[PDB]
């Protein structure tokens, strides 16, 4: 079952609040056709190059940044080109990203795991794995939030992602870690 860990800053917080927050602080980082720069919005995997047990992405905008982990693949230009697949266990989310091939975040605000998220390669860019990512890459935290949604009421049915983080704690799913 989805396991959650939040700092106490955001106890009062609803799952959803953070989310668009946290989305909008980082913003899109134009990882689109005729905007992409190696070093600048590529994102780094670990071990890397294209395919790791980590992917990690700083804003282009500010000091956020986000660990994705699992068992990721980049296809790169092999079909189905620009797709990231894989198993997704886990969405790390705050700010300063540190080290590399592992990478881990100086301030981690809110960190879900046990998501239990599964593309296969077959789906191309259709995979919910891509779409998350590729998501939050972009500024939308949509496609994450509506498999968290899922992954709660699965554990609870009155639980959702305006849940507060407290509530969520309160039902055995999130963890307090201190500011
Ligand atoms: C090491 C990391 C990455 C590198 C070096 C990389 C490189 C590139 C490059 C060079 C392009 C431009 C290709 C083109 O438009 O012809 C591109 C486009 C794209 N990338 Fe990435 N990428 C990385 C990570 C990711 C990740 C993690 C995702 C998804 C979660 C992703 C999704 C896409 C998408 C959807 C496009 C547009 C594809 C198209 O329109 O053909 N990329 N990438
Ligand atoms: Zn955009
Ligand atoms: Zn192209
Ligand atoms: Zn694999
Ligand atoms: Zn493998
Ligand atoms: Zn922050
Ligand atoms: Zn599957
Ligand atoms: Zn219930
Ligand atoms: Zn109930
Ligand atoms: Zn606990």
């Amino acid at each position: 079952s989805i396991s959650i860990s939040y700092s106490t800053t955001y106890s009062g917080w609803t799952v959803a609040d953070y989310l668009a927050d946290w989305s909008a602080y980082f913003g899109d980082v134009n990882h689109r056709p005729g905007q992409v720069v190696d070093g600048s919005n590529t994102g780094g995997f670990n071990p890397g190059p294209f395919d790791g047990s980590q992917y990690a992405l700083k804003s282009t905008a500010s000091d956020a940044a986000f660990i994705a982990g699992g068992d990721l693949h980049y296809t790169l230009f092999s079909n189905p080109s620009a797709t990231l697949w894989g198993k997704l266990d886990s969405i790390a989310l705050g700010d300063t990203l540190t080290g590399g091939a592992g990478y881990a975040l100086d301030s981690q605000e809110v960190s879900f795991s046990n998501l239990g998220l599964d593309s296969p390669i077959a789906q191309g860019r259709d995979g919910t794995v891509h779409k998350v990512v590729y998501g939050l890459m972009s500024g939308d935290s949509s496609a994450l939030q509506g498999q968290i949604d899922a992954l709660l009421k699965a554990v609870d049915p009155s639980l959702s992602i305006n849940s507060t983080f407290d509530q969520l704690a309160a039902a055995g799913v999130a963890h307090a870690t201190p500011a």
